């Protein structure tokens, strides 16, 4: 599923992401935009052989098990395919573990390079949340 901007904002808020660990909703919507373009089915392979999954492009090396990443840790206890669902709950739950990880949202390279320090409030502008 390809979410609309405000639709995703509302789904994320409902599942408790707004200000989770100090990160406003605009941060999460911005990250989804640049990581997957709001598409739950997005997958991208990495150079080390691991693969990024879903709306938040969660990496198979540490977070999920895709059965093809030798030595993956699967810290979120889920098959990576679960992250491609039209229901963002699993992705959000795993993201909550990642952001609590100590590095914050810097774990997401697109957030660091394209969202960090920008007026992320523009991302939820006009939405009825």
């Amino acid at each position: 599923k390809v979410f609309g901007r405000c639709e995703l904002a509302a789904a994320m808020k409902r599942v408790g992401l707004d200000n989770y660990r100090g990160y406003s909703l605009g941060n999460w919507v911005c990250a989804a935009k640049f990581e997957s373009n709001f598409n739950t089915q997005a997958t991208n392979r990495n150079t080390d052989g691991s693969t990024d999954y879903g709306i938040l492009q969660i990496n198979s090396r540490w977070w999920c098990n895709d059965g093809r990443t030798p030595g993956s840790r699967n810290l979120c206890n889920i098959p990576c395919s679960a992250l491609l669902s039209s229901d963002i709950t699993a992705s959000v739950n795993c993201a909550k573990k990642i952001v609590s990880d100590g590095n914050g949202m810097n774990a997401w390279v697109a957030w660091r390079n394209r969202c960090k320090g920008t007026d992320v409030q523009a991302w939820i502008r006009g939405c009825r949340l």
